């Protein structure tokens, strides 16, 4: 039996820049990704989110698709620069009105709106003032949060602050593969600290003006042993500290992992005690974004963790090159439950897989059997976790739609609904068909 | 819509020695250029080699059993020159010859037509040390090698292929160097191309003297379509077309070399003795077509040596090898090739198929490959269209029978209609293979 | 022909703080962007940093003795912003200011005129974290920094430079990312350039309020010559000329931004408030020119963003930095710059010199410098030619006094007229600085 | 300090055919592998070829005058195989052979001893088409080629060299592919090296039959020094040493192949029949040493195939080809080579010199090359040190007489003691050449 607990919430997730398009429309401001994507060499095939899924225009169609999928929740992000073009100061009413209509549409459809404040699209105007390197951003972010907290009070009840601080910082400040495209360990350390402070400040503001539940969203990639060599275990700890514990540990009031002094070396810094008090402001829930695991070994020339993943050729890999290994999802959920004392409600806010699909539907269908297989095995892994006592309250499939996979462009399809980027025609994939049935049966269909 | 095929139409599947056999040093087998090439670092993806491959040398009995499950009427395979004659010239390796002796007898008795190819890219290293395809004497070495097989398998193998894809042998092996023997030279490419043709002609002459049955060459054609109405693009198209599709076909048809090659190869181009062209044009009994895709070339001044590059056709699906999926071009090519041969040369599609990601292991004893399924059914229909237009097409060989070593791309590119678990050597018939077996049994009727 | 120079013509040598000082953390000095950039792997050739450099912070007295041996009449240096004001704003570091206090006293006492530059590329990291040159507030930050020096050195430093080479600051640091802070964005480049201009103006205004002497900016100019008669190439030349040579000069002369920048920077280009340009065009008392070579631009469609690239001038010598040796272009540039200023602005060649290979140690107390010696003779002569056509040229600063850290190219590029053995810090006067010392003594007569 | 050399000690300068002659197709000359290699895009720096070079084929009389101006007692040159025998075997090219006929007569009449090298890397393309150095027959082709020269210049050329630098021929041409014929294969490298040795032996045997004078091989040696006291590094040093310095010397001394080569080349290594080693160790009359620098190899697991890499010796000067300047290593090498040959073989430094930047044209009728001057004097001194230690050194040939085509590095690397302006073909004696002319004249007394 794979029936899920009472009240278990099923949904799907997106992000603003990945689906919306209409980057300049109706007074929308300029974001770091507007700039980054229009700089040559940054994006695969020169792709941008200028059009994407055209969701800003086709959201009503997209809500209809959600209903066909029997979604009970829809997780989305708000574009900071669409609502507050200069990041601070004047509101863009028409921009804010889009989310206003969207949320009401969802509520009328009986779909719970789960909003994320920040999904990587920082206003360019704030980047010009230092972005995540400017400690004032904690205040700017809380103010932005307040606007949505009050505007949507009683409508959006479950809130996420930051989506994946690691990717934001590792990609955007440490290695430069993502906006704003900086490459510096000095900046990475500072950016990481201010992301945490910003989350904390947003939660404090939420206690003052908000209604419902608030939490952060972390991606975790569990690190498994490559050998019995002590050098590899040390490497595994470095990889694990830099990716999985960097943010979780201070969030739990335990300070930064000890290994970061070694990983970041001279770039490492100590911060005032009041910062850590702020960062550890108690939350109501936490989101887990999960896709795969890694098997790190020692890699002396790899900067800065001195580690590299060992290819697990015994298992399938997705088109993004990620190992398919559902037991590690169960392990990670158990681990995170322990890290939170089993007292913090958990929600898989993202999980899914990318495989090749044709650019157009065939016979009005898209057959994606590997995405189908990934979906069912990982949902089963959720059930195993719940059986081991993990307080897990929901699952959001990434993603609702094929979309802009950031720097990898449109070449990587994560959607359970196929998007023809030439015609904007939507087609529900076989994965989406199965998912709609998983929801209807509350897991029962996984028996067969 | 009826897709019933002509009476006597031959259905089979194809492989090549180095891609499936393994046992590279076993039982007195000689060293080939691919034994050397694959064991040189940086040449092969993931450092893959053909040392084990599908272990077909050991498991051929199992594979014949698979052919019977697929209802195959023919099996197209290549003979390893260096397995049969270790030094390329001189002493026979009896136990190596015995493998093909057993294989053919096994096939005949299964009621399967053995279609043998003399050369599928695995030149003996000992001959490479004597210049390989750059030594004009290779025409004679090849004829001698052919004679051994012609006489040994007389009355058993009745349909013979000489050279499989002279273009890939030369473009890859001598012009750009991505394939064995890994040379990069326009000067050598011109010469190697000429001797490949001469070697083919010499083998046909030898066949008339000592052979029994039908003999021909196997060409790959990639039809070149217009990118625009710009004259410089049409000139680009003609260059690309001449270098890839007409380079070998024209002198094989007694029309000398394409005029554009003087422009393409410049100072590397040469004139050859008239007696060479007499040899090259030695009349054949049939011709094989290897076909996968089309291209849409545009002018590209810095592209060496044709000054052309393909325009990505984003409107259509692409395989994992990056090839556009477009079956009408197959119909067009067959008509074109029929015209170029006056409609009097029997044609056979000796290779056609597609590469898509498959997991490294079967899942519940199945491999679901819907895009390979779709490719298969659409291109087989495209054959029927060609036959309806008067093309003398007498057979179809699916590439490939097994997932195998895709040369420099290693095992990462799966062409098989039968899945091979390269960890365990377990075979699993893919959904594409299941459909093909039904296409054969119904002689096309399953397509309607 | 006499190559004697007008009375009052000032002879000197030039350096920059980060390139020579070392002692990055010494005596409460702050962290700069070059402290970060240089310690990030892959940014610097051979992993060189400015941690030690010429150890000038410790050896400045010895170096002043060398200036005397060279018969220098002026010494041009830069003040390290973060050494004086560690956080860029607020609390002053007394000891950091004490060093420059002592240095200036030492110069005047030795009879050598101190020419201070406010900004030579080493922005405080604290200010970079607030947006750096992307934050419009930096004009105020810079002015306050300038005031601290203007007052401190009232009556001692009489000739002031504000910004050293805005183009290199922006093109290298924000457009292409080859220099600190290592950003790569046309959007940021436009904004940074504007704020660099604004900061210059605000500095000049503050100077009028609180300072005694003359003040000006220092531009680098690289004259663009025709590569052919082709229209495309002439358009390329304008784009190249506009982006490098006119971008800053034109608004400094109140002529606005060059029209071609709209074409070069496309969607990244922006229009600014008219009040900004009035601040930018604040009257200066002089202008400095950095000159080394010319360029011969041709059309290059894939070269971003000017769509131009230099044609190698094989008929002439090239320095180790790859710059063509062509002294006539210095004469032309000086005339051109005189035209652009209107003859009403005093000019001073504030950097000129060349890099050639020298051994890492002196050979028998000597460094034989024939090509650098030759460069100096031919280029000093070209000044006279300019003075001969009535350009108001009032001085010449040789780059550089010492072999130093050539930024990203590390210590591998030696510009010094004095050799520095980076292994021992031992100084050795090159033949180049030795012809130079003689040129001053004879005031240009030795050149006849 | 006394630096007078023994009576009879022979002073000269050296060139190679392809590097200086030009006139690649002139007067019935055949095509070589370097004609092909150099005209393939990507192979040569700046796309440089030897089509013109120093135009020596046309200007050899002017050059002979230069040798007299330099008071050369000897001129070491190579004969172009394909210029004399266009197809490598068969018909002789009269006018091609006539060129070397007149050249030798001009030298003798000028009192300059002609030192001919049979093979300086320019294999006939026609023989490369037969496998080149991978074909065991090449020993006979080379012997036949030698005989043509041995008889033509009987009594006129008395000192003969067979192979110039087997290591560079094989390491560059067959192992790494940086030189013609551009192959990259350890399997081919092992075989090529063996046939080069066999060809050397066969040529010496033929010389005994039909020639007059003294014959020997020319080896390059690059002495390997310890990088540390780590065992991993000493093993790397031994691997590097065996593959570069002992690979050819040891079998030439009847000592067989170094045992480390089974470790360096692994599965590519082969055993050869005992008869071959008799041929290889065919007694010679003298041996040449090409020497320029040393190396300090450390362990490099990823470096193929020796798994070693040189540690940059920053304490010393390096030439423009990146070679450390360290004269004591020259003395050590000569002592080593003397010991290896039992002291009973006469030796001659047959190449030594250095590359530094020179302008493309003379500055007024002079080229001041102080670092090349310094290299020359310090190394000629190191020769004297060697002779003082008992090494039977009989002469010294400066590499090179003229600035020429430095193979793949093009004309960018100047080794000449005489400057060549490749725009005008005008020659100008460098200061190094002026010093050399006096060193000869005082028989070393100037070094005093
Ligand atoms: O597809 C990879 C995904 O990684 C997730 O963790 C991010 O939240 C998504 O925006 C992204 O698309
Ligand atoms: O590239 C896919 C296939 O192309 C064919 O034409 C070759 O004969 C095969 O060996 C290869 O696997
Ligand atoms: O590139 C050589 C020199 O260029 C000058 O314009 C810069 O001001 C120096 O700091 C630099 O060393
Ligand atoms: O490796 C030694 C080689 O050095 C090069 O600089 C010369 O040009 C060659 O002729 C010589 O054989």
């Amino acid at each position: 039996s794979y029936r899920f607990p009472e009240g278990f919430l099923w949904g799907a997730a997106t992000a603003a820049y990945q689906i919306e398009g209409s980057s300049m429309a109706d007074g929308a401001g300029e974001s770091i990704w507007d700039r980054f994507s229009h700089t040559p060499g940054n994006m695969k095939d020169g792709d941008t989110g200028d059009v994407a899924c055209d969701h800003y225009n086709r959201w009503r169609e997209d809500i209809e698709l959600m209903k066909r999928l029997n979604l009970q929740a829809y997780r989305f992000s708000v574009s900071w620069s669409r609502v507050i073009p200069q990041g601070r100061g004047a509101i863009n009413p028409k921009g804010l009105a889009f989310y206003d209509r969207l949320v009401d549409g969802l509520l009328e459809a009986g779909i719970e709106p789960l909003a994320t404040l920040y999904h990587w699209d920082l206003p360019a105007a704030l980047d010009d003032r230092g972005g995540w390197l400017n400690p004032d951003i904690a205040d700017w972010f809380a103010d932005y949060g307040q606007v949505l907290f009050e505007k949507f009070k009683g409508r959006v009840k479950t809130w996420g602050t930051i989506n994946e601080p690691w990717v934001i910082v590792d990609g955007g400040y440490l290695h430069g593969a993502l906006a704003p495209g900086h490459r510096s360990a000095y900046e990475a350390v500072i950016a990481g600290h201010n992301v945490l402070r910003a989350h904390g400040a947003a939660v404090r503001r939420f206690r003052e003006v908000g209604e419902g539940q608030i939490g952060i969203v972390l991606n975790i990639e569990p690190k498994y042993p490559a050998s019995d060599k002590p050098e590899d275990e040390a490497a595994r700890r470095r990889a694990e500290a830099q990716m999985n514990r960097w943010f979780l540990d201070p969030l739990m009031g335990r300070g930064y992992p000890e290994e970061l002094t070694d990983v970041y070396g001279a770039a490492w810094r100590e911060f005032p005690k009041e910062d850590f008090e702020l960062i550890a402001e108690p939350t109501d829930w936490m989101g887990l974004n999960w896709y795969t695991r890694a098997v790190p070994e020692n890699a002396p020339d790899a900067w800065p963790t001195r580690s590299r993943p060992v290819r697990q050729t015994q298992h399938a890999h997705t088109e993004t090159g990620w190992e398919v290994y559902p037991p590690a999802l169960t392990d990670t959920l158990v681990w995170l439950s322990e890290q939170t004392g089993g007292k913090l409600p958990l929600m898989v806010t993202e999980n899914g897989s990318a495989w090749y699909d044709p650019p157009h539907a065939i016979d009005g269908r898209i057959h994606d059997p590997m995405r189908v297989h990934y979906l069912q095995t990982h949902i089963k892994a959720l059930h195993d976790a719940i059986g081991k006592g993990v307080d897990l309250r929901g699952y959001m499939a990434w993603s609702l739609l094929d979309n802009l996979e950031w720097s990898l462009g449109y070449s990587k399809r994560f959607g359970i609904v196929h998007v023809n980027f030439a015609t904007q025609e939507r087609t529900i994939k076989d994965s989406g068909l199965l998912y709609a049935e998983v929801i209807k049966t509350h897991g029962d269909v996984l028996n067969t």
